[PDB]
C-alpha cells in the first residue's frame, strides 16, 4: 500500500535520482499543486536550479525531469544507495548515484551473492561490469575501474 517517490532528471540519457531532500522538497510542492521550485531551497549548493513542475523540466537548460515511484523494498525505500567514484582511484570526494533502477539491480545482484554484474545485458547502453568482490565498476572492455559503494541515506518521501 505504499511507494516512495523519487524525482529524477535527465543526464546523458540516464534518468538520475535527485537526492532524498531534494525529492522531498519537490514532492511537497507537487502536493501543494505549485508550479515553480528552486532546488537550492532544499540543497544550498544547487545555485539557481529551477524546476518547473508543469513542464517537468529543470533549468540551471533542456533537461527533463520526472517523478517516479519505487517500492518500499527498493534502495530508495529502504534507506540505501549505490554510487560510483568520480576522479582518482582511492579518491572519495566526488560520488555519483546510478539510475535508481540500476541501483536496485546492483543491490539485488549484491544481495543474491553474484560475483559480477554486466550492466550491458540487463538494460542498456551502460558498457560497465560491476565486481562485488572488489567493489568496482569497470568501463568495458578493460577499465577504467572505479570504486563503487553502498551507503545509508535518508528515506525518500512516502506516498499513498
Amino acid at each position: 500500500a505504499h511507494a516512495v517517490s523519487v524525482w529524477e532528471f535527465e543526464s546523458r540519457g540516464k534518468w538520475l535520482p535527485y537526492s532524498p531532500a531534494v525529492s522531498q522538497h519537490l514532492e511537497r510542492a507537487h502536493a501543494k499543486k505549485l508550479t515553480r521550485v528552486m532546488l537550492s531551497d532544499a540543497d544550498p549548493s544547487l545555485e539557481q536550479y529551477y524546476v518547473n513542475v508543469r513542464t517537468m523540466t529543470q533549468e540551471s537548460l533542456t533537461i527533463g525531469v520526472r517523478r517516479m515511484f519505487y517500492a518500499p523494498s527498493s534502495p530508495a525505500g529502504k534507506g540505501t544507495k549505490w554510487e560510483w567514484s568520480g576522479g582518482s582511484a582511492d579518491s572519495n570526494n566526488d560520488w555519483r548515484p546510478y539510475n535508481m533502477h540500476v541501483q536496485s539491480i546492483i543491490e539485488d545482484a549484491w544481495a543474491r551473492g553474484e560475483q559480477t554484474l554486466d550492466l550491458s545485458n540487463t538494460h542498456i547502453g551502460l558498457p560497465y561490469t560491476i565486481n562485488f568482490s572488489n567493489l568496482t565498476q569497470l568501463r568495458q572492455p578493460s577499465g577504467p575501474m572505479r570504486s563503487i559503494r553502498r551507503t545509508q541515506q535518508a528515506p525518500y518521501p512516502l506516498v499513498k
